[PDB]
């Protein structure tokens, strides 16, 4: 029986949440996915020689209290806090998805990958080194992918699953 590991996709609208997980899913770049859909998809991989099944939340803006986000943030096991290397903006964003993270499991340490967004764009707004020294602070690993090239993309999520074991092993 294979262990299935629930993860999360959590940031500002637009950074390429949907993306990155359609690319995970169908190998395929989307140069548009409805921006308000919030829905699960599923993969069956093997990372480092485990057969599990990954079962990943793609997320939408919710503007209020959300009763069904903080159950989701109940729920995962991991979180991949995506923001877009040219959009400053969704960068600053990353500290609340984080705070909210944590005041909802109640927990100082949850499994996290700070993912960078977008890295194929050649005009970047947030440099690597503010994006690495951040990660460095919340104690995390710090990816910068490309949903439209596929670079690290399977390194993004399969860095999370890491995460996810090493926090229970
Ligand atoms: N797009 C439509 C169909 C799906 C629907 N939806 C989102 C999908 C819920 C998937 C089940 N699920 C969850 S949490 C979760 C996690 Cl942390 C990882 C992987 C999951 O599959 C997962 N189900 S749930 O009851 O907490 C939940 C949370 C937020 C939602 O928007 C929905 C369900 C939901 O209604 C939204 C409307
Ligand atoms: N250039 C580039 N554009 C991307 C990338 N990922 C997403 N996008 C684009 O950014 C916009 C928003 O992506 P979307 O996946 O819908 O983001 P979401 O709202 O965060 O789900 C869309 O036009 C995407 O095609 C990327 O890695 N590089
Ligand atoms: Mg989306």
């Amino acid at each position: 029986s294979m262990t299935e590991y629930k993860l999360v996709v959590v940031g500002a609208g637009g950074v390429g949440k949907s993306a990155l997980t359609i690319q995970l899913i169908q190998n395929h770049f989307v140069d548009e996915y409805d921006p308000t859909i919030e829905d699960s998809y599923r993969k069956q991989v093997v990372i480092d020689g485990e057969t599990c099944l990954l079962d990943i939340l793609d997320t939408a803006g919710q503007e209020e209290y959300s009763a069904m986000r903080d159950q989701y943030m109940r729920t995962g096991e991991g979180f991949l806090c995506v923001f877009a290397i040219n959009n400053t903006k969704s960068f600053e964003d990353i500290h609340h998805y984080r705070e909210q993270i944590k005041r909802v499991k109640d927990s100082e340490d949850v499994p996290m990958v700070l993912v960078g967004n977008k890295s194929d764009l050649p005009s970047r707004t947030v440099d690597t080194k503010q994006a690495q020294d951040l990660a460095r602070s919340y104690g995390i690993p710090f990816i910068e992918t490309s949903a439209k090239t596929r670079q690290r993309v399977e390194d993004a999520f399969y860095t999370l699953v890491r995460e996810i074991r090493q926090y229970r092993l």
